[PDB]
């Protein structure tokens, strides 16, 4: 007999595992427990802070929910109006020394005239070929060219995506992008070129809220706080080292054993295979591909410069900087960095030189958060990446050479993005059912490896839905039908369902 | 306060209500109750029998299940292997003196050559147009012609569908047919014409199962029998006459009042609006369209004729008979008609003449079940319809003038088909949300009026999913996403879920 | 026996008849003669002069030659360099207060932006339709729309062509426009819009040459003069009143009869039929359709205004003027109007008022030549048309209200344009063979009634080729295959051929 | 000064040269003469006779005319009704044991059902692709697939065409075939499949005439006979060995020199370049391609077999025989072989064996004429080709093993077909204009190397039109516009033109 026994064991307390926990806690039927190797829940949705008091998420994290259930849990956890700030998405693409509103491909109207001609010519070819097309594109690259034309492909789509995915567009599928990549209408784009107009509102994150305190990580700490503490195990005491699928037994690092009837595993599925010592699974998970994410944080002295303004996040397709994206993280909440009265010495000028004075001085302060991808196809020099980022900020005019930097942050996250490669699905339809036969629900950003349902809300609901399938025979809709859930408001499942209303009488 | 109070009241015990009731019973949480005006559950999936012992469903009823859950409940209700008979899905189109295997277009080699030429030319036109199409069809008629071309459409789908829906194809939408592109398989059609080949869409793996006893109605009696009797109220004692949606009270014909928190209604939504005395809803529901169904049954003496053979159902596009569909119901089970030793006198010969003798003679017997549609656009003379059907049987060569008829059946069903008109969705998206705001889940063939999810399995699951929405916050997928549920096997929901396993 | 007998008789000494005569004269085989009701050769390619000394062609006459033989004859007739002036082919479309360079569609950058949007949207529709088109257009109107799209068609070609042909575009065929596919050059149009530019279809290469003296009519006078005078009969003495086809006899006004073996008739084919007293042909020829042309000439005091500049001809789709085309005729030759030192009183001002003084003053002068069409579908009031034209000049800002008009000219030409109606070919394929069966070659602008081969060079060559068919068995290519002769360099036939080189040795 | 001086010299007295000569003789202006290295004119339109009295043309020659001028000359040369026989075309394609009516691609209905399916599927594919095609095919092979689909390309078009052209379909252009290769209509073809009907009437040789005596060579002997003998020089005395284009001098084999003003050359253009000692022209002509033609004749004893019947010519795509075409030459005229009473011994049986008896037996007789192509991509064994042909006749059931062969014939013609290669036009546009600028008109099947205008009537008319361009400035329509002359009735030019009628008075 094992040390502990539960009907449902949840591994991991990022958004996916917490979703499982929350639904299990609502149903309040089967016994359960949730473990995490980190004392602080949140996973890639966590927040670090520098010794100087600057917060950094794991890159730009902006919340946009497709589900009422997710909203219910966030509102429960952070119930007050001043727990949140609401912002409009102000996003731009750095191109040729200018800021082009997102989406690029719908704002051709802002480029030099010569490039406008190239882009519109390319789009005209695309439109005429689309008129007679009777086959679907097979690669991301093919998709880009069919919907945007070469001009736009070559100018922004191709270089930016290599810069983010860390694999060429020719290596990825295209079934995943309905809600990620705006497809330009020929007439609309041409109309804006003629009028000199802009169109900055495409997409599900055009308006967003952000937690007042603790960064994104504050959400998941507060959500975890609503769970019964005795059913949790976070820290070194909660680290899973072995999974024995056949005895339905999990062994923790400190030697504790947990028996289960059903397993919801939210750790990276490649790690789960290793932990299962299942050599067949190990070989299959090695057919998946992922990229690593470097997060660089820069704290800057001064009131927010006019050139920065209300910008939220920014795209960089060009070669004068190594990052693909920057976030004005200090725009998301005044508690993301120190108050103006805080005294801090300058560490360096943006041009790389030493400050004229070592003396601690006051603020105010603003804050830039940068992302750089890495993979076997796109290596990164880890030793110079911080300095390269800072020079890139100067190159792109986001920082003046004489700006004073008071804090720096750099952390590499090994599993950053699960890549939608051509091979992804053929591999997953082997992996997931094989795990499913053993009563293991592997779910989440790396649990199930599907980026198109890979944000905080998708993840949370993958966990909720896994439980709902285990207990109530529900369809796992987010897992198997991303386009279905992303194309509708999912209003039906609530934190208080009829089951609880009727039970309370 | 009312005579009875429950959390969830279910009106109607056809497949939909019995679906809600089965799921409520499984969950065993909130209190509930189910009523029906009829003593015998089953609704339009019931079975009648003539005084001569010939059974008739309400027209051809063939089960194709899209759901494990539906299968679980049927298996529980009729668990023995000899409770069912299995058959191949064999169907033919009657056209120009021939029985053409379904699907029609793959079998036009049976027609005269000059006609084959017209059909192929029309389908060539359709293939060439499909190659440059950049719009979706807007009507059932447009959809038909883009799939088949003019010649083939005019022979089968156009005239057949009028005889079925009792409205012209030009007045129906085509979204209910699903997402498949409306375009010909020109190569498949031309290949069968060149090879002079025929081929139906059946075989050892395209089968259905039919109940050994009691017709389709036997299924729902057996399913209803698995419910706790005290939670059911079927018969005159269970007839709903009034629905007060504001008080959440229902009133039965015998005076009994029932209070509910959530109502799952499976009666025709147009009767619901009347029972609610809601003038706005009456006005809206009267904008929906439906056709009535006449079922005619004919019992015939003799062993199964070779010309009939293993045929199950048959389509009739032509105007030499009033029915759109015929079913060799005696092929579905040996118990749908009397055994060979039963003695029955001949009532009349197929040509309408009197028999030589009035004496009772033995069988064996076989049986034909026919459907005739009626609407305001297509009247049916109730006094001559049986005789007109029997003549139709002679005209189509199903009966010989000499065949001996030993039993007849005729019944009219007012709500038969809910029609996919062009206006249907515009009307339903006003009606259903208005009922939802009053905690009324109106669901079913005429509860929600959507034919593409109007079979026995869909209906059942509509009731199941409505309950699952009420209790567990499930998405009502069958209701809102017919293409979704029809394009997959729905395996997740089971008669025994984790919930019940963890409890015991 | 008739008064005169010749092998080949030519009726008419416009360009077609002169062409037949030039080739007959060069061949110097069969006997021949040429007659005309007018003392001056030239036909509709003649030139008039006002009492004040302003010349006017029969509306805008600009030579574009498809044939070496035509060039040879023109060069023989006027061999000196200073017999001609050379100009670029400069034309504009008057539209919404703007002079838009031709071709209209490449210059819509001049229109309001909202209008450019509607034009480009229409042309995008047309390009998408053209990509899947599998039929030829059947009417002029369909051809216009397929080439331009709706918005651009409605601005220029549709309303302009009604004002030109005096019949709706939906009533004309479109085969006469040639074999090019009816389809937009969308990229060329959007490119000029994006770059905000204009460009006309003229330059150092795209030029025409115009006679230095006597207007277009001076050409035909000088060509006729190379013919042996004794073989010509121009004037009342040459007016044909009767053609007896069965006897091959023609009767002139003064009672003279001419016998022939072959007849080349260049008179209007409906007059030919009447003169043959052939009731069947009279019936067929009345089934043809033609418009009449009003030519209005206006002489203006002053040096050439800057707003007019180097303009040659101008198109008017709009209804603030009755003319469809204007020509800056004083730009064609300094001898189209009086010298600067010639003195003329002002007759009126452009706004219709009387001059302050009635005295003769000096120039210089410039000159405007206008064209107005008339048909049964489009009446013209002959008594107000001059004054309506002059008001048109003010409305279109060609003249200021103050400009001084020193000469006016108005003449109506009954047969002006042979109309390419839907019915034209059905009728002509009945008429021409019946005349052909009688050894009558009816050829010319109204001799054979085909506008697409209706220019000066086409006409001349219709005569040449008729003769070549009669003598040498040549194919009549211009008559029967307009697209063929218009699409190639016709260099083979020369004013000095092998036959003449060999015979002179 | 040379021995002889003429305005126009014609080299070669095949149809092309004779055409020039006839037109020169009709015009009767410039002096001229015609030379040939052969005593008997006719060129590739000549006829041989075996010692046993069997005639053979140079492969199947059938007369079908696009031009009245050609008819006038043939009728003058052979004016009696009994000088000619008229025949319907009875043509078939040998395929899988069956005779499939020509054209193959329009009689799919004759094949076995299984091949019908493959053929129609292929055609459906081509029909759908053609609905959206916006480019022209570049090669003969692409044309074949695009217009007939793969099934018919593989079954007939590809193998047959290599067998005739002696180069693969991928190496030929496709602008030449308007009148040679029927394009199948999907509806028409499938309709006949369904009804089991044939469509045997496509093309310009569906009816033809053949001369009663002397075979095709009889025509050209007779035409040459209408010329003034003193202007002809046929035989070794008329063999051209040198052409000096600068001096405009030609030198004959016997040392005779002829000066000319204009040269019409009809010998193969590669021979002309060598005779000119013009290395650059030799280089260019070596870029052209041609195939050689082996003609095999077989005389057979017996009344015409029933399996043979009224068949005229037959096609053989399959690899069970070397010939691409057989002609039942005895069906064309009773005088193409000996009378029935002529006694002849059997030379061999069709199975290859000798008869022992040398007895001369009577007829009647019938006759088969075969063609085998050869080129550097398709060698032919000249020593066995006769026997291989005869075995081919047995394999295809043309001859029974026991048939008695009484005469055999074999001759190789080096220049047989001028191949329409991809490179042909690019090469001819360098060659023909260069010769033109030296006053050399190179014309004919190998004079100008264009197969689409390479028949007897085309060739004759190339010579006629060259003279007409030289003397009368006529357009050379046959040379430059094959589709124009092939698509119309060419009635204008006649043997007696107006010029001769008028001059005779």
């Amino acid at each position: 007999h094992p040390d502990i026994s539960v009907d449902v064991l949840v591994i991991g307390a990022g958004p996916t595992g917490l979703g499982a926990a929350k639904r299990l806690n609502q149903i309040d039927g089967p016994s359960w427990m949730i473990v995490d190797s980190n004392e602080t829940p949140g996973g890639l949705a966590s927040t670090d802070v520098t010794p100087e008091g600057f917060l950094y998420d794991v890159g730009g994290h902006v919340i946009f929910s497709h589900y009422k259930y997710f909203d219910d849990c966030l509102d429960e956890a952070l119930p007050k109006e001043d727990d949140w700030y609401t912002h409009q998405r102000i996003s731009y693409v750095r191109c040729q020394g200018q800021w082009v509103p997102y989406p690029f491909q719908n704002n051709i109207s802002m480029l030099p005239k010569e490039e406008q001609v190239k882009c519109i010519d390319g789009m005209i070819d695309a439109a005429l070929e689309a008129r007679v097309a009777n086959t679907k594109p097979k690669t991301f690259d093919e998709w880009i060219v069919r919907m945007m034309g070469t001009g736009i492909a070559d100018l922004f789509m191709r270089p930016y995506n290599f810069k983010v995915w860390a694999v060429p567009t020719t290596k990825m599928q295209c079934a995943w992008l309905g809600e990620r990549v705006a497809a330009p209408n020929l007439k609309a784009v041409t109309t804006n070129v003629i009028l000199g107009k802009t169109a900055g509102n495409w997409g599900p994150n055009a308006t967003f809220r952000f937690p007042a305190r603790g960064g994104t990580g504050g959400i998941w700490i507060a959500v975890a706080n609503t769970l019964p503490k005795e059913k949790t195990r976070f820290g070194e005491k909660g680290k899973v080292t072995k999974v024995n699928a056949n005895n339905k037994t999990v062994t923790l690092q400190d030697g504790t054993t947990i028996g289960y009837k059903k397993l919801v595993s939210t750790m990276a599925v490649d790690f789960l295979a290793e932990a299962m010592n299942d050599q067949e699974l190990v070989g299959l998970t090695k057919q998946l591909f992922y990229s690593s994410t470097h997060v660089i944080g820069v704290g800057v002295r001064g009131s927010r410069p006019e050139r920065i303004g209300d910008k939220c996040w920014l795209y960089f397709p060009e070669d004068n900087c190594p990052f693909y994206r920057a976030t004005i993280f200090s725009n998301y909440s005044p508690y993301n960095q120190p108050e103006a009265s805080a005294a801090l010495p300058t560490m360096q000028l943006a041009d790389g030189s030493r400050p004229q004075s070592t003396e601690a001085k006051e603020g105010p302060y603003w804050s830039i958060m940068l992302e750089v991808s890495e993979s076997s196809m796109k290596p990164v020099n880890q030793e110079t990446i911080l300095a390269d980022c800072i020079q890139g900020l100067v190159n792109t005019e986001m920082l003046k050479p004489t700006d004073e930097i008071v804090s720096t942050y750099h952390r590499r996250f090994d599993h950053g993005y699960p890549t939608p490669t051509l091979e992804r699905e053929g591999t997953l339809t082997q992996i997931l059912p094989k795990l499913q036969d053993k009563d293991i629900w592997s779910r989440g950003r790396f649990g199930s490896w599907r980026y198109e349902v890979g944000n905080q809300d998708h993840s949370f609901m993958l966990g909720v839905e896994a439980v709902d399938n285990i207990v109530n025979g529900a369809v796992e809709l987010t897992l198997n039908y991303p386009d279905f859930v992303n194309g509708r408001q999912n209003t039906e499942r609530r934190l208080v369902d009829g089951a609880q209303v009727f039970a309370k009488s």
